[PDB]
């Protein structure tokens, strides 16, 4: 569906790894 938007949220958790 057009709700890959959820995957975007998971990607955000990948950016908060260096923090």
């Amino acid at each position: 569906a057009k709700k890959v938007f959820k995957r975007l949220e998971k990607l955000f958790s990948k950016i908060q790894n260096d923090k």
